[PDB]
């Protein structure tokens, strides 16, 4: 499950990066910062796609890859981390 | 469910970008797109509504319009996404 | 329920509309539309609070509001526009 | 809960004020006001990690602290906050 959904994620972040590093011009590092902080709704406070192609893939991008990432945050902290910490809790 | 969602949605994305056009100036794709990151509350790092009647209403679609976004999205990602991932884990 | 969430959402939002416009200076819209962006986390894409008696109000005034906020607006979607949709789906 | 809660999201604020502030230069109270925007996922609009160090980083701790984050501001909520208000609200 955690697998399948960190293979999802990772797949969807590639797609992102490979787009704006392609259609927006951005370093790969600069593209996969702008997908991760899309998708988990941070936002970025200083780049807006500036072509009407990333404008309309961004918007599609947003629905689609909303729903796996936060899915992921919520196994990879509930499946991942809380056991390290609730056994870790134990005396 | 998922049918009255998406059309929901499209409705409420329809009325952003046509106040966002009329009422800030915006390009339709860029009220449109202003919108989307608004009410799926990624936001935008550059614009920000320069009226005061633009002010206002932005404050009264991210109320109304947050819960039936993500209730799109909730089902998007639980009953269109999850099975065809679900049922493609089947060897 | 919902009366109660309104009014607290409703209180919550004066008091940032009185602490941006006094510390941060802002005009009473300005500062009641920052502290809106900010609790529904959607942000704001122009401004941050510049004083450090701002920045750890607004440190403060998230993780105390955030919760709240999002409780109205779960309310909102599903004990006052849910059915609204729901009855109104009824042939 | 709360408790272990409550120092592990102190833990993990600690750690990107100390990391933002040596890496990209903020001075503490800035770095620390980034690291709670931005795990709240609220944002900030003027400020993005300007080295790759800095993105990197940024990528790993929403990852890692968005999901601790919320399941404090859970319970901050349900937990503290409810009560206060729930039997509060008893006549
Ligand atoms: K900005
Ligand atoms: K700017
Ligand atoms: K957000
Ligand atoms: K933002
Ligand atoms: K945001
Ligand atoms: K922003």
């Amino acid at each position: 499950e955690f697998q399948v959904l960190f293979v999802l994620t990772i797949l969807t972040l590639i797609s992102g990066t490979i787009f704006y590093s392609t259609v927006e011009g951005l370093r790969p590092i600069d593209a996969l910062y702008f997908s991760v902080v899309t998708l988990t709704t941070v936002g970025d406070g200083n780049f807006s796609p500036q072509t009407d192609f990333g404008k309309i893939f961004t918007i599609l991008y947003i629905f689609i890859g909303i729903g796996l990432v936060f899915g992921f945050i919520h196994k990879l902290a509930v499946n991942v981390q809380l056991p390290s910490i609730l056994s870790n809790l134990v005396p």
